[PDB]
């Protein structure tokens, strides 16, 4: 397709993990979703697979992508695109392709271009202390996760011209709807723990056990057998978006730089808000006025990263995010 030569040449290597997301950005003018999704869903053949034209997808990803909102330093999306190239590339990996289904790639690339459709800026904590709309519709129940995959199939089969499923076997969509909504509700914050322990538990520890007897051809077919289950590609899954949404640290350092800048403002942004109408403040710690943003990123890679990318790169191999976060890590510690 006909593209401009900037957009064209900011889009060169997506293949990579070191890729240039923020030129990206500026070369499309906040429209970098559309002109990414559009590459990485042809290399995937997902058209093909879902007998959607390029028109009807070129509408949806434009509809997604105008809900994203721009105004947010972060939740916007250029991080949804950002989170696409992560799921891009950990499905490429080898580990990754011979045990999921086609189908769960189908289901990744569209479950992380959506994740975070129509995010307001504003944590789950907030809106159920303010009273939202969205907590009184969602019970304060996974307020924003359950919106991120509500809106997003309004919006795609709420018009003929974006539904990009109106053509499936109806078996395929109701397996390829719910395994987007349980990735898409795999990534809020309080589930963490939960996935990362049942991934270490049920995919990490037993493989390990099994890889200690040898590279028998019979240990192979064993290991695929236990691998492939239904409920293991759900973990599999899980743990992919989950490391795809906060990928930021194992990025190149000009990348995690900018990453954290602009999840930071929008903490608080929050703070400031809550100050400001005497609601109770939630993550009392992102204060503008107080809080070291160093600090903060050696708190958040303490917390989420370090074991969950632990088990992620020991299932995959990931090396190049393991070094960027060790060096990484390592730039917020020199900065004192
Ligand atoms: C990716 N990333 C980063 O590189 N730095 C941050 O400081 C950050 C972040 N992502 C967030 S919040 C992402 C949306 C909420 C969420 C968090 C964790 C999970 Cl597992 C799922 C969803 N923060 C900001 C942040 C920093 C610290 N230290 C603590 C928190 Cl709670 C949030
Ligand atoms: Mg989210
Ligand atoms: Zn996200």
């Amino acid at each position: 397709d006909d593209v401009p030569p900037r957009i064209a040449r900011a889009m060169e290597n997506e293949e990579y993990w070191d890729f240039d997301i923020f030129e990206l950005e500026a070369a499309t003018h906040n429209r970098p979703l559309i002109y990414l999704g559009l590459k990485m869903f042809a290399r995937f053949g997902i058209c093909e697979f879902l007998h959607c034209s390029e028109s009807t997808l070129r509408s949806w990803l434009q509809i997604i992508e105008a809900n994203y909102h721009s105004s947010n330093p972060y939740h916007n999306s250029t991080h949804s695109a950002d989170v696409l190239h992560a799921t891009a590339y950990f499905l490429s990996k080898e580990r990754i392709k011979e045990t999921l289904d086609p189908i769960d790639e189908v289901a990744a690339l569209i479950a992380a271009t959506i994740h975070d459709v129509d995010h307001p800026g504003r944590t789950n904590s907030f809106l159920c202390n303010a009273g939202s709309e969205l907590a009184i519709l969602y019970n304060d129940t996974a307020v924003l996760e359950s919106h991120h995959a509500a809106l997003a199939f309004q919006l795609t089969t709420g018009d003929d011209k974006c539904n990009i499923f109106k053509n499936m076997e109806r078996n395929d969509y109701r397996t390829l709807r719910q395994g987007i909504i349980d990735m898409v509700l795999a990534t809020e914050m309080t589930k963490h723990f939960e996935h990362v322990n049942k991934f270490v538990n049920s995919i990490n520890k037993p493989l390990a056990t099994l890889e200690e007897n040898g590279e028998t051809d019979k240990n192979q077919e064993v290991i695929n057998t236990m691998l492939r289950t239904p409920e293991n590609r759900t973990l599999i899954k899980r743990m992919l978006i989950k490391c795809a949404d906060v990928s930021n640290p194992c990025r190149p350092l000009q990348y995690c730089i900018e990453w954290a800048a602009r999840i930071s403002e929008e903490y608080f942004s929050q703070t400031d808000e809550e100050k400001q109408q005497g609601l109770p403040v939630v993550m009392p710690v992102f204060d503008r006025n107080t809080c070291s943003i160093p600090k903060s990123q050696i708190s958040f890679i303490d917390y989420f990263i370090t074991d969950m990318f632990d088990a992620w790169d020991a299932f995959v191999d990931l090396p190049d995010l393991m070094q960027h976060l060790d060096n990484n890590f390592k730039y917020w510690k020199g900065l004192d």
